[PDB]
DNA sequence: ACTCTGCCAAGAGGA
């Protein structure tokens, strides 16, 4: 820590407290957050200390004391021999012992007992298996999953895989298997991975044919029912018996398949291909054992990496049933089984390696000294073997991260040629190009991380479904009865009933992610998926698993699938921005070296001259800002930015240009971050009878956009062909998706002449490039004094990740269009933000709009009703609400105390909830409709309280929400309470922010009701200068005391 | 691999596949639709029908004279429609290909016509690229890509193999009409485009014009039709 | 110092 000079802070700068426990404590929550430390079967340990030291042989030996209880009871010393020395183990971390200690000096080492580093971080079987030749091109799959691509090997793989299965339940008879390949062969799921590859139907049903004998074969040698011996003989040695004998090996039966299972014993997951029943025959006796079968198409090779696959389910296994202590290996080419005895070295040696990927998926951001500035962390290193790289899918992006962030402080280490491989692999990118892609990978590394997108599972698998029902997000006693029907396989229909006291007291909306466990331990992680409906009596879901195995007396359990904060897609995104193909180095260099976008003259013959009078037709019903963006984006060769401006059109403009372009002749790629504003578009377009398809899955799409969608599409029309498939994905020139939907089988085949993106300046930067890369040339539309992205770490933030693509743009003025007529705000509203934010730039777009007030049909009888609860008669502050013609109006609360409760890190005011809900009800009763009506506050928190009490005021249907959940939209009536009210004078971030004021002050159309404290508000920038234009024309009115007549009968 | 595989059948004359038939060979919303065309046909005609829905490889039509070739064809071309196939038709002659579009239009199936709209039938001639383009004032490359895909069927001649849409697209099934009167390597052009085949011809009937009698005797005349003909599964 | 919508996913082979 400190520098030292002179002789005396030598000496007072020597330590030793205890304190360095806590230390340690907020490190473990940082990263695995509210880890309840406990002992036994599932237990849970917070390192404290770790030393190597030579042992009794002189041989090097690793010591750790560790603890299961949050309060500093008990040191255990835990001892790792051996390999287990190695275990990259720090002082902070949590981890997990198989056999939990039940002697003081517990000893794990070659011979027994496993140690697993980070418990609760579940890697799935298939990347462990990868990382036994690369550790580094493991954890490389793990963050840019989209770097290994979709081959013709892999279809046929995945096609076999479901002919397998879908056989072992019903026949191996080649009549049978016939028909199953067929009707496989003609499944959208496969259809559609023939068009992303280009492939002809015929030939993967030929290929696919070719197998079937094998499968015959195989079913013919271990399911014949027969005389046991003429089951094959092999040796398969068990710790079961004493055994070494050959035994003849019978599948009675598959018991399951596809059962997918997370280990929080192992930090493991996985998909078990089949679950079998198999008999055992040795010497007139027979052994029945549930096994785990692994289905492999192609080379028939047995390799270490399957082997240790199969090893890694066993262990799986031991999640749900008794160990099984070997696997299965079919390889469906020839037919050919092997079995894979489960020994404890390769246990060992397997979960050894988990841990080393555990630990580098985990320690992603460097720090030099605890508060300096974050770095990306080294990868692990590069490898000597020449055959593994040069077969690696992961060597652009492992050249890339080499390149771009680890590059040598002083010693390269890595081999020459792989050395010149790099330079090769990355000699087409620029300097300024290798720090972007960094400083984006260190941003979203340290977003990802933040400890929000932290939670884990352990709630679901220790505390009772009891606990988290009286929480808002869990339900148990939960039951199944019915049949499960099935709308395709990957979504089943399960309807559960409590059968016990109804239990819909929860916070849980339907088309929420879902991970069903049943209450019993052992049938943890069941199922994943998505609740359709809602009922008090039942609640009915889609389950990617068939789930009728169980026996109905079985007992379930909801839980909500939290944020894990997956930044796959936006890694994907920059990989390919670094690609070297000429449309990456083109958005290169306009995105990452802001080359000038470039724009012709206008001249006759820019567009078709048979367009020319239908773009016309369109252009005339436009006003001249809208007119000036269709026409700079004619002219444009790169990009054109459009600033949507509050209330300014955006879906009509959007519409228009979507219109002008299709007229054109031109291919149109729609796009936006949410559903509902690529939805709102189509709407229009829908109206204007313009042909468009429409991408994504049906439940998440506007009810009246749905019959656009290729799902339904698909269902409506049978589709069951490649070239019906086609058909449809070449339909229309206009293709509508969100910016997430960006690996659809479409963006692999086709290209578009224009991509446009709505809300371009709400969407995180790299996640905005994605539909980029699909067309010539783009169009965003955009507000950058609207909200940004939202970015929830503070480093991330202050590093540039709130930079929306829009904004980056936005210096090159010359593609930039404004829209400032506006329909929404009357002239007094408008004048606000005017002054405030848009400089003037906003105008009325016709007298209509300019002069309209709130619509109070029942106003003289409303306010004749008050009289009976006090004398408003002469009341400055309730005549200037309800006044129609003082749209504008700012509510002091200064002299009604009126403070803030804070719980939490929330924020909220029972007082001015008190006054939003009278202000509410008086509204209504003076003739606003509840739909005219929004109710906006700042805190999360603050909402809970004021859709109680209008729940309490037989008044629950008017919309409350935070200014987030009003982008882009608007109501008659707003209400704000800005909830910040205390002496202290703590202040939060929240209100610091001038896109939230201005995105407050622009949801109105007709009147504005702002409610809380000058003299707290007036703290923050925006609010102090709102309150010069309010005070400027004595829009501020001041609420009396709390006791006074006018306000005592509410609070 | 698509020339190895031709080289395969035609060279090295490997033995075209057929499988054994089952409810599952068409999609199943198919089915109707068919079985209402193939009530229509007489036995043999229906036997034709069959032996190209069970084929891996090709299939030989043998239209004996009267048998109504073009009639067994526009049926064929229904079905594989119906089936959700994508089908290249081709013939030597302009009014060969011509005389099975002008059936075809009157069952209401769409496809695209490709060559110069002057060599086409004149009731066809609304149906080519040329007239479609001019008609519609097609300006623009989705426009053109629009028509290129706006049919699963595509008709042209054996010697139209250099227009684009060949670099683009291939097909489920490629039939030749008047096979049996085509230059062997004329034949072939098509081919390289389809995964399935179907040849129509009558070895009995005029075989393609060889002027030179060396080149006659050297075995010119042989049609792709009759070389494939010693597969006796596929006719 | 508290603001939140999108992605189906672990493996389909390659040696
Ligand atoms: N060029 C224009 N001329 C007249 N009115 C317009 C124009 N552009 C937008 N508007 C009006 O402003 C509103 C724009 O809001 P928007 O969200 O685009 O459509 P809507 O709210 O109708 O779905 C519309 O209600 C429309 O009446
Ligand atoms: N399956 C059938 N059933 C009844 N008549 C048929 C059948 N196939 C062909 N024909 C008759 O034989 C003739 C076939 O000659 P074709 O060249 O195919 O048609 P067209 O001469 O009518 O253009 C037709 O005129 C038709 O009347
Ligand atoms: S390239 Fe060589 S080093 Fe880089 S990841 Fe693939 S295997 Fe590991
Ligand atoms: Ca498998
Ligand atoms: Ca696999």
């Amino acid at each position: 820590g400190g520098h030292m000079e002179p002789l005396d802070e030598l000496d007072l700068l020597l330590l030793e407290a205890v304190p360095r426990v806590e230390l340690l404590r907020k490190k473990a929550d940082a990263l695995f957050p509210e880890t309840v430390l406990s002992r036994g079967v599932d237990n849970r340990y917070l390192v404290l200390a770790v030393e190597t030291s030579q042992n009794e042989r002189g041989a090097e030996e690793k010591r750790l004391h560790v603890t299961a209880s949050q309060d500093r009871e008990h040191e255990v010393l835990c001892i790792l021999r051996n390999g287990w020395s190695s275990v990259p183990v720090e002082p902070g971390d949590i981890v997990h012992l198989e056999g939990d200690c039940t002697s003081e000096p517990w000893i794990i080492d070659d011979d027994f007992g496993y140690f697993i580093l980070y418990p609760d971080m579940m890697i799935s079987g298939t990347s462990v298996a990868s990382s036994i030749r690369c550790l580094r091109r493991a954890v490389l799959s793990e963050t840019f999953r989209g770097s290994d691509p979709a081959t013709r090997q892999m279809l046929i793989g995945t096609i076999l895989h479901e002919v397998f299965q879908k056989a072992i339940s019903e026949s191996f008879a080649p009549e049978r298997l016939q028909e199953l390949a067929l009707q496989t062969l003609r499944e959208v799921r496969h259809l559609k991975e023939m068009y992303r590859l280009n492939l002809s139907q015929d030939e993967i049903l030929c290929e696919v044919e070719e197998y079937l004998p094998s499968f015959s074969k195989w079913a013919e040698d271990f399911m014949r029912k027969g005389p046991s011996s003429e089951f094959p003989q092999m040796q398969l040695s068990l710790p079961s018996d004493g055994r070494s004998s050959p035994c003849n090996i019978e599948v009675v039966k598959s018991l399951d398949i596809e059962e997918s299972i997370w280990s929080p014993r192992f930090g493991l997951k996985g998909k078990i291909d089949v679950t079998v029943g198999v008999k055992i025959h040795r010497d007139c006796k027979m052994k029945y054992k549930v096994m785990p079968l692994e289905l492999k198409t192609g080379k028939e090779s047995n390799s270490i990496e399957h082997r240790s696959q199969v090893v890694l389910y066993t262990l799986l296994s031991q999640e749900r049933r008794e160990d099984p202590e070997a696997g299965w290996l079919l390889y469906l080419k020839t037919g050919q089984m092997y079995p894979v005895p489960a020994n404890h070295l390769d246990k060992r040696e397997l979960l050894k390696l988990r841990n080393w990927l555990a630990a580098s998926l985990l320690h992603r951001v460097s720090r030099a000294a605890p508060g300096e500035e974050a770095r990306l962390s080294a990868l692990p290193q590069i490898i000597e073997e020449e055959k593994t790289c040069k077969y690696c899918s992961q060597i652009g992006n492992c050249a890339l991260y080499s390149r771009a962030v680890e590059e040598q402080g002083d010693d390269a280490s890595i081999p020459e040629a792989m050395l010149s491989k790099i330079q090769e692999e990355t000699r087409h990118l620029q300097l300024a190009h290798l720090k972007y892609f960094s400083l984006w990978c260190l941003m979203l590394t340290l977003e990802s991380q933040s400890k929000d997108n932290r939670k884990t599972h352990q709630s679901i698998w220790l505390t009772p479904a009891s606990e988290l029902e009286e929480s808002g997000n869990c339900v148990g006693n939960l039951v199944r009865t019915e049949p499960v029907s099935r709308v395709c396989d990957g979504q089943y229909l399960h309807n559960f009933q409590r059968k016990n006291g109804p239990m819909p007291a929860t916070n849980l909306m339907a088309g929420d992610r879902i991970i069903l466990s049943g209450e019993e331990r052992k049938l943890f992680a069941l199922s994943k998926g998505y609740v359709k409906k809602m009922n008090k009596a039942a609640v009915t879901c889609l389950l990617d698993r068939n789930l009728s195995t169980l026996p109905a007396t079985t007992v379930f359990r909801l839980d909500r699938e939290e944020r894990h904060g997956d930044i796959s897609t936006p890694l994907g995104n920059l990989s390919k921005l670094m690609e070297s193909t000429d449309p990456s180095k083109r958005l290169r260099e306009l995105i990452i070296d802001f080359r000038e976008p470039q724009f012709i003259a206008y001249l006759s013959s820019v567009l078709p001259h048979d367009a020319k009078d239908t773009v016309a037709n369109i252009l005339k019903g436009l006003n001249k800002p809208q007119r000036q963006a269709m026409k700079r984006v004619l002219l444009s060769k790169d990009y054109t930015l459009i600033v949507g401006m509050p209330g300014t059109g955006k879906t009509t403009t959007i519409c228009a240009l979507v219109r002008i372009l299709s007229a054109c002749g031109f291919s149109v790629l729609l796009t936006s971050y949410t559903h509902s504003a690529v939805d709102n578009i189509l709407l229009k377009l829908a109206k204007f009878k313009v042909g468009f398809l429409r991408l994504g899955q049906s439940h998440k799409v506007h009810p009246d956009i749905q019959k656009f969608t290729e799902e339904e599409i698909c269902r409506s029309r049978s589709i069951a062909s490649l070239a019906h498939l086609e058909e449809l994905y070449n339909s229309h020139p206009i293709v509508a998706t969100t910016c997430m939907g960006i690996n659809h089988p479409i963006f692999s085949r086709k290209t578009f002449d224009f991509c446009i993106v709505d809300e371009a300046s709400q969407i995180s930067q790299p996640v905005c490039l994605g539909p980029l890369f699909f067309s010539r040339r783009f169009v965003l539309v955009g507000d950058h004094q609207q909200l940004p992205p939202l970015v929830v770490n503070r480093e991330a933030r202050a590093l540039g990740m709130s930079e929306s693509l829009f904004k980056r743009l936005e210096r090159n003025e010359s593609a930039v269009v404004q829209l400032t007529v506006q329909y929404r705000m009357n002239r007094k509203i408008m004048s606000l933000s005017n002054k405030l934010t848009y400089a003037g730039k906003l105008e009325c777009g016709s007298d209509r709009v300019a002069n309209a007030v709130l619509a109070l049909p029942n106003l003289k009888d409303a306010r004749l009703s008050l009289q009976l609860y006090a004398d408003y008669s002469d009341s400055p502050w309730l005549a200037g609400v309800l006044e129609p013609d003082n749209p504008v109006c700012f509510l002091n609360t200064d002299k009604v105390p009126a403070p803030e409760q804070v719980e939490n890190g929330g924020v909220s005011n029972v007082t001015e909830a008190r006054l939003i809900v009278f202000l509410t009800s008086t509204f209504i009763k003076a003739g606003c409709s509840p739909s005219d009506i929004g109710v906006i506050a700042p805190y999360r928190q603050q909402l809970r309280i004021i859709s109680d009490l209008l729940a309490r005021s037989s008044v629950g249907m008017v919309e409350v929400n935070t200014v987030d959940k009003y982008q882009g939209r608007d109501k008659s009536l707003i209400l704000v309470s800005f909830v910040r009210s205390n002496e202290d004078g703590t202040l939060g971030e929240l209100l610091k922010d001038w896109r939230r004021l201005n995105v407050a002050l622009t949801r109105a159309k007709h009147k504005l009701i702002l409610l809380g404290s000058v003299s707290s508000l007036k703290r923050f920038p925006p609010l102090g200068t709102l309150f010069d234009h309010l005070n400027a024309e004595q829009l501020i009115l001041d609420l009396p005391s709390r006791e006074h007549e006018s306000l005592s009968h509410i609070l």
